[PDB]
């Protein structure tokens, strides 16, 4: 285990160069940044709002999702995220950054005539369909559902494919692309859900209140779920909070073991380095970007390491 950097403002968001550099977001800093194996920093772009996810584009960009800002308050010595004073929230979207100009484009801020509330994580299919979750944002005395969405190849048009669940975060797809993840936080439970053809939920029966995938795995005791990588073999990786580890969960949604990272605030994992071997983690609490040997290969990403 080894520690790559620190004073980072809330990190997120991790996507991990061939080199074995990380850029990722700094959620309460604003911006994307490009951390060196050394330590050394660099930011690639201001990104006002909340930068919460990222993924490098078949266009070569860097995809972000925006979830139009937070409130930020100090618990148990770290700045935590709470709900936005309506100040603090610009609304949520998915955008666009070129690495080498710092410019940043914003692609979709509503899907149909609802407006995009908390845009978290993303993944790409093989195609340049983008997949994407919404946390929801949090009021003074409710709060947002979660959902999922596909923005078709080329950036042509959002749908939305999963709504009406609790604040979903994570998202990943299986090597074979036949099944989305989408990590549901309060609950940590992973749901899993088949597609019958690129960027389309395949609706399951439902179970007890219209479900629309099937929920693999549920941890016990009070254990939340952020972000996640699939690995090579399928299995999904999961930050867990509270606990502070990272949850192996196989297809078949046995728990395949827990990694403890030593921040009950574990927010994301991502592959890279030889073999992609390596796990690259983002502890928000800490403000840390840490990495650890993986028993296993990762899964590589479109448009990244395939
Ligand atoms: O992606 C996210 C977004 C919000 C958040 C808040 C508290 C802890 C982890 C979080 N991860
Ligand atoms: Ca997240
Ligand atoms: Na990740």
């Amino acid at each position: 285990v080894r520690v790559l950097a620190t004073d980072l403002a809330f990190p997120e968001g991790p996507v991990v160069m061939p080199d074995g550099s990380v850029v990722l977001v700094e959620i309460r800093a604003q911006q994307l940044t490009r951390v060196w194996p050394d330590g050394r920093k660099e930011v690639v772009a201001k990104v006002p709002g909340g930068p919460n996810g990222a993924a490098l584009g078949p266009d070569g960009k860097m995809y972000i999702c925006n979830n139009g800002g937070f409130g930020w308050f100090p618990s148990r010595g770290t700045m935590m995220p709470g709900a936005p004073a309506p100040h603090e929230y610009i609304g949520g979207s998915i955008q666009r950054v070129d690495l080498q100009s710092g410019e940043v484009e914003t692609l979709f801020d509503k899907c149909g005539e609802h407006p995009l509330k908390g845009p978290n994580d993303l993944v790409f299919d093989k195609h340049g369909g983008l997949w994407f979750t919404d946390l929801g944002k949090r009021r003074a005395r409710d709060m947002d559902v979660g959902a999922a969405y596909y923005i078709k190849p080329g950036m042509t048009e959002i749908t939305e494919q999963v709504f009406g669940t609790l604040p979903l975060n994570g998202i990943g797809l299986s090597p074979d692309e036949a099944t989305m993840y989408a990590a549901e936080t309060p609950t940590g439970r992973l749901w899993a859900f088949d597609l019958s053809g690129p960027g389309e939920v395949k609706p399951r029966d439902v179970i007890y209140r219209g479900e629309k995938g099937k929920p693999i795995c549920g941890l016990g005791g009070y254990q939340m779920f952020d972000s996640l990588a699939v690995e090579a073999s399928g299995n999904v990786c999961v930050a867990t909070l509270v606990s502070g580890c990272i949850s192996v969960i196989a297809p078949d949604g046995t728990l395949v073991e827990q990694v403890p990272t030593g921040d009950r605030v574990t927010t994301n994992i991502a592959f890279g380095g030889p073999d992609l071997k390596t796990a690259y983690i983002t502890l928000s609490g800490k403000g840390e970007l840490i990495a650890m040997d993986w028993s296993r290969p990762g899964l590589p990403l479109n448009f990244l390491n395939k």
